[PDB]
RNA sequence: CGUCAAAGCACUUUGCAAAAGCUAACGUAUCUGUUUCUUGCCUUUUACCAGAAACAGCCGUUUGUAAGGUGUGCUAAUUUGACUGUAUAGUUUUUGUAAUCUUUU
């Protein structure tokens, strides 16, 4: 079976396109590569982009999010 | 170990009460006597042989309680009880996803 961090630990290895949603707002979510984390669950992104239910995709750069906002990791 | 409560504390001397509550050594010990019966050895009764049942004494044991004694402390020490006793800002409780607005009855 797959534990929950060993997925995520993959996710960098591979450099995967990966989308982030928020805890108490659906009309926001992300995007960017893993470059690492952390046992908080706290992530840097890299090359992440701002979307919503419009499309609206704005751009960032480098960033960090802390783990108590996460819902889902999805992979592509 | 920690808290709280009570109390002097440890050691000791007497007094006074108790000690099958649901089959169990108040004493991992153990002796004498009385009465009533049964058998022994016997004729003087006592003194005795060795079984029973029913009562008694004696040598001891434990507990609670009361007053004391010695040594120590009453600017302390010790005992005794009681207790829902631990420390976590990063995902399942105590360091917040909250804040705010509007419509309906």
């Amino acid at each position: 079976m797959i534990p929950p961090i060993n997925f995520i630990f993959k996710l960098l290895q591979q450099h995967t396109p990966v989308s982030i949603w928020l805890f108490e707002q659906t009309d926001i979510r992300l995007q960017g590569q893993i470059r690492g984390f952390d046992e908080f669950m706290n992530i840097v992104l890299d090359d992440a982009v701002q979307v919503d239910a419009k499309n609206n995709k704005r751009e960032l750069g480098r960033i960090l999010l802390k783990g108590d906002n996460i819902t889902l990791i999805q992979a592509i």
